[PDB]
Formats: structure tokens, C-alpha cells, sequence
């Protein structure tokens, strides 16, 4: 019942329930001649909600709000970017003009700069390790290492076993790696083994793009990304 791309008029965003007061956002972007799904993140905080990324530009953000105003309800009092790319921080100025708190590590508020793109206003301190963990509201934020990028985090849903992988974690219809230029190659697979360790319990992967599976993501990813280096 997974929206895909056939499900979802570019422009246009679906929710999907995961679990009790956990639901991933899915939209579509054109990039390059072909047409990508982006998935993100919506988690009840109380009578608010605390959303996960951007939905990949002004006008599919915009359409995600719309969306979650005529599904849920609820107001987004906050939101946080996973890693410095356009398809996580492009529509950053969509959730500040509605009155979102916008939140990212100050790695990713450096690299956004660096990069020219959105700048989320808020900071999320002491996730600058390896291996740190930060109680955010109904999550965990955890920084595994660099991997699809040396600011990546992924996100947490203690409540319902969610784990939100971001765009570290590859969805299983992946076979071949993706755009790694602003990756970590060496360091992706070590990257992966301290969230494996983190979060031994998680129930839902959910990937940067394309369908939610279980912890066998994180050794897809692993196997993907390893056959990447080796390339000939
Ligand atoms: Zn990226
Ligand atoms: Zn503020
Ligand atoms: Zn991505």
C-alpha cells in the first residue's frame, strides 16, 4: 500500500501511517530525465508535530503542509533536516514563513552555507561525534558518522521502533550506489555498524527514497556501498 511514483502527481504529497502517531511524507522530484520518490518523516510531539525534512522544494513543502493541515490537523511546531542536501533543506523558507522552528546540526547549517542552499535558523548541539545521541522532543537524533554525507543523522521513534534512516540508508529496490560525491565511502560501512549497535531493536527502516523494510536496510546498504568502492 506504499505510495511509488505512479501513486503521486509531481507537486503533490501522500502521507503514509506507520505506526500510532508516526507517518512517512512521500513526494516526487524530476531530476536529470528521470522522476525520484523522497520520503520524510511526521511524528506526533503531544498535540503538535515534529516533522523530518523538507518534502524536496517550496512548492512540494508547501503541499506538504496543506496535506498534513487536511490529514492530521495538527500544527508542525518543528522540524529537522537530516543533512545539508536540497532534497532534505529546499523548502526550509516554506516551514519559517508558516511559523516552523527549523532545526539542522551546525555541521549542516555550515555545509548549507558552503553550498548556497536553505539554512534551517535553529541548532542542534552535541551530535559534532561519532556516535552521539540527542532526546529531541518524541526522537532520538543519532550522528553515525559520515556517510552519504559527513553531516548525516538518522532519527529515532522509541515509542513505535521507527528508525528513519535518511539518505544513509538505501531502500532494498537499490542496487547500485547513488550520487556519493559528497560522501564518505571508507567510513559508510563503520557508519552503519554503530547505528546497527544503536538501535538493535527498530521494527521500520524507513530509507531517504523508496519503500520501508526492516533492519536487513542497514546491511543492504552496507552491500551496496561496499561493491561501490570496489568498482572497476
Ligand atoms: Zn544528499
Ligand atoms: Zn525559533
Ligand atoms: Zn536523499
Amino acid at each position: 500500500e506504499y505510495p511509488t511514483v505512479s501513486e503521486i502527481p509531481v507537486g503533490e504529497v501522500r502521507l503514509y501511517q506507520i505506526a500510532d502517531g508516526v507517518w512517512s511524507h512521500i513526494a516526487t522530484q524530476s531530476f536529470d530525465g528521470a522522476v525520484y520518490p523522497s520520503n520524510g518523516l511526521i511524528v506526533r510531539d503531544g498535540d503538535e508535530l515534529l516533522l523530518i525534512d523538507t518534502a524536496w522544494g517550496a512548492k512540494n513543502t508547501a503541499a506538504l503542509l496543506a496535506e498534513i493541515e487536511k490529514q492530521i490537523g495538527l500544527p508542525v511546531t518543528r522540524a529537522v533536516s537530516t543533512h545539508f542536501h536540497d532534497d532534505r533543506v529546499g523548502g526550509v523558507d516554506v516551514l519559517r514563513a508558516a511559523g516552523v522552528a527549523t532545526y539542522a546540526s551546525p555541521s549542516t547549517r555550515r555545509l548549507a552555507e558552503v553550498e548556497g542552499n536553505e539554512i534551517p535558523t535553529h541548532s542542534l548541539e552535541g551530535l559534532s561525534s561519532s556516535g552521539d545521541a540527542v532526546r529531541f522532543g518524541p526522537v532520538e537524533l543519532f550522528y553515525p558518522g559520515a556517510a552519504h554525507s559527513t553531516d548525516n543523522l538518522v532519527v529515532y521513534v522509541p515509542s513505535a521502533s521507527v528508525l528513519y534512516g535518511g539518505c544513509a540508508i538505501y531502500e532494498l529496490s537499490r542496487t547500485s550506489a547513488g550520487n556519493v560525491a559528497d560522501a564518505d565511502l571508507a567510513e559508510w560501512p563503520t557508519s552503519i555498524e554503530r547505528i546497527q549497535q544503536h538501535y538493535p531493536e527498530a521494527q521500520f527502516v524507513i530509507p531517504g527514497h523508496g519503500l520501508p523494510g526492516g533492519l536487513d536496510l542497514l546491511k543492504h546498504t552496507t552491500n551496496v556501498v561496499k561493491a561501490h568502492t570496489n568498482r572497476s
